[PDB]
């Protein structure tokens, strides 16, 4: 019955500010880095298009009017 | 565009160093993502189906 929760988990500060534990041996530090560049850039694209569709919803409405 | 698909980072296999990242941790961490990558495609695709809605009740 009750209230959304913002229902994404992490954010692009909190993935680029992240630091992981070392084993002996683990993943490749420099790899793990680079793919999470590449997912920093898809959180922000995706933001952008929610935005965006937001607002072409919100346009269409106001056409609606008459 | 978009760079990467849930199934992507799923299957994702890095190379290991000596004295790499713990690989649980990081599974752990891409496992949230993962489920960040579906509840954006989520809201989106609602947008998207309401975005055609408005269309049709614009032409008619």
């Amino acid at each position: 019955s009750h209230m959304l929760a913002d229902k994404v988990k992490l954010s692009a500060k909190e993935i680029l500010e992240k630091e992981f534990k070392t084993g002996v041996r683990g993943y490749k530090q420099e790899d793990v880095d680079k793919f999470l560049d590449m997912i920093i850039k898809d959180y922000e694209t995706f933001h952008q298009e929610i935005e965006e569709l937001q607002q072409e919803n919100l346009q269409l409405k106001k056409q609606l009017e008459e």
